[PDB]
């Protein structure tokens, strides 16, 4: 299996309940959880990493974890998450074209890793113009992309990042740049935020590592109060709204050489004229860390910048 080609044990300095750092009870809870699922005839996604994410998400309450896992499996099948990557490749050209149209307006890109080896993910929202957004894509379409990225994250990014780190990597280090957004637009996209939060928390438990919100406008705290209601306690604990000295905070978590210059680091693209919103740079692009899973497809087609 592919799980045999990359570390399945987390760093010994990781949080409680993570692969390889279990207490005696958590270990037994894990064996019991798997035993129940096998008995119900489930066969995929029964590895320690996957099951421990569901267990952690429900504080090791086995009954709650089974319910969550069972619901997740139903959703994946009804939604088509299980063949989403396959379906994308069958219609790649068309997909890429649509994806390229939104890149400049809504930059979303991975760029290296944080100090623990987690994929470093960036999103900029100040350039978003809703009126134009609605002419290029739909809300459901955006959710589909989010689901597709979660699957890409799990099959290509996790293995490569884990091999480079020498330990299992299960989460990402996210930076949300709100520079230039208008609070008014923020309120209008609450339903989308809610849908994103629901998919993430219900079907992709424990995928959040560190989540930084920077350049938020005055009064953002008021708007975040509209969001907290549908975020569970653990999720909230991973979100950090940074102030004016945000660069210093990012530097505590991210190597200076991996952090882009505009965020306080020294990282630049091989070709200074290339755009970050067309880039996808990281271990999963390094032949030395790519395994049997093969290399990740290019999200922006021929425009994808990998260095
Ligand atoms: C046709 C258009 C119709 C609707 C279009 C909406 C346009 C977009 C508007 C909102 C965009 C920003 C929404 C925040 C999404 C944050 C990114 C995210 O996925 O958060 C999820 C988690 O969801 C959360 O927990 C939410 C965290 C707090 C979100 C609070 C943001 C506040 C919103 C204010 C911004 C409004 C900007 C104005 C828009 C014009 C994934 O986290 P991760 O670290 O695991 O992600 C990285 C790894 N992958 C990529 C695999 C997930």
């Amino acid at each position: 299996s592919i799980l045999d080609t990359y570390p399945q044990i987390c760093s010994p300095n990781a949080l409680p309940g993570t692969p390889g750092n279990l207490t005696k009870e958590q270990e037994e809870a894990l064996l019991q959880f798997r035993s129940i699922l096998l008995e119900k005839n489930y066969k995929e996604r029964l590895d320690d990493s996957t099951l421990l994410r569901f267990l952690r998400a429900r504080k090791f309450d086995i009954n709650a974890s089974v319910e969550m896992f069972v619901e997740t499996e139903r959703w994946r099948e009804e939604y088509g998450a299980n063949t989403i990557i396959e379906d994308y490749e069958n219609n790649k050209e068309a997909e890429d074209k649509e994806r390229i149209k939104l890149a400049k307006m809504y930059p979303q890109y991975y760029h290296h890793v944080d100090k623990d080896g987690r994929p470093l993910y960036f999103e900029e929202l100040g350039g978003i113009n809703l009126k134009k957004m609605y002419k290029i894509t739909t809300e459901k379409q955006m959710l589909r992309n989010l689901v597709k990225e979660y699957e890409l994250f799990a099959t290509y990014r996790v293995p490569a990042c884990s091999r480079r780190a020498g330990y299992l990597i299960e989460t990402s280090c996210t930076v949300l740049d709100l520079k230039g957004i208008s609070l008014s637009n923020a309120y209008h996209v609450l339903s989308y935020i809610k849908d994103v939060a629901d998919i993430s928390q219900n079907y992709y438990p424990e995928r959040m590592g560190k989540f930084y919100i920077i350049h938020s406008p005055f009064g953002f705290s008021t708007m975040f109060k509209m969001v907290k209601p549908f975020l569970d306690p653990v999720t909230v604990s991973k979100i950090f709204i940074l102030g004016s000295s945000y660069k210093k905070e990012l530097l505590k978590q991210i190597p200076i050489e991996n952090l882009p210059v505009k965020y306080g680091g020294t990282s630049v693209l091989h070709n200074p004229n290339d755009k970050f919103y067309y880039s996808d740079i990281g271990p999963w692009r390094d032949p030395r860390y790519i395994g049997p899973e093969g290399e990740i497809p290019n999200i922006f087609g021929k425009f994808t910048v990998t260095s």
